[PDB]
């Protein structure tokens, strides 16, 4: 069989709490759907705050609670990312302003920059930073991501 390979980059401020979860949730969805070979999935940060670090351990526990595998080393977004990805899905409006600012200094911007939450059937538009919160906040990020990723897949390019 054969088909066009699409690519999605999930983005947040530090790439330690939110985006690694979104990436891991999406990655599993496509693997369960038998279409993983058609997708290139990654996640990155708008800042250099946490470069080289594993996901927030609280997010890791949350994921294990749901049996979702998660491995990632934080990295910041690059000028190249705007040319190579079809979709750049971010968590909040601060991420969006930043991405748009960066995208405007790039020669080739192939990516469609959007809020991941714009795909939520329930309209929880923003996926808020759970860093200063606790476990329930991470479970909310997870639930939001499962809802948005499922819906995004139904309409994807």
């Amino acid at each position: 069989a054969e088909q066009a390979t699409k690519s999605v980059l999930f983005v947040c401020l530090g790439n330690i709490c939110r985006s690694p979860i979104a990436e891991a949730v999406f990655r599993k969805l496509v693997t369960d759907q038998n279409i993983s070979e058609n997708w290139r999935v990654d996640s990155a940060a708008t800042s250099g705050y946490e470069i080289g670090n594993p996901p927030d351990y609280r997010g890791q526990s949350c994921m294990k609670r749901h049996g979702i595998p998660m491995s990632h080393v934080a990295r910041q977004i690059t000028k190249e990312d705007f040319a190579t990805f079809d979709y750049i899905l971010c968590m909040d409006e601060s991420n969006l302003r930043d991405l748009n600012r960066k995208s405007n200094q790039v020669k080739t911007c192939k990516a469609k920059i959007e809020l991941l939450g714009s795909y939520d059937p329930q309209k929880q538009l923003i996926i808020e930073d759970p860093y200063y919160g606790n476990d329930s906040d991470f479970e909310t990020v997870y639930q939001q991501c499962v809802r948005c990723c499922r819906a995004f897949l139904e309409k994807a390019h």
